[PDB]
């Protein structure tokens, strides 16, 4: 069967990569859930859409789910 | 570098797998973000944990994000 995953969210090395990374932006609801967060790596800060800030840091695991 | 990721949702081939499942449950701001959500698949609809509700189906794709 194909079925669609949400995945658990892990720590992963990424060998090429500098940086970790926290997207946030705001969707349809974001007054009362607050804004929706992205967690990743990269080799640089990467740029990103309208509406969208990213915080980067550059110690392992530096990007926790925002409390 | 290692950092926590958050994998996209996507659809997967699960080729031991015959349902779909979409599990809910109420966090501590249940009231007004509404229910977590998780999506797979398994082999047969799994037992779930305390307080979590599933919702199994049998044809590619039925355990949608609930809207």
């Amino acid at each position: 069967i194909r079925c669609f995953i949400t995945p658990d969210i892990t720590s992963k090395d990424c060998p090429n990569g500098h940086v970790c990374y926290t997207k946030t932006w705001c969707d349809a609801f974001c007054s009362i859930r607050g804004k929706r967060v992205d967690l990743g790596c990269a080799a640089t800060c990467p740029t990103v859409k309208t509406g969208v800030d990213i915080q980067c840091c550059s110690t392992d695991n530096c990007n926790p789910f925002p409390t």
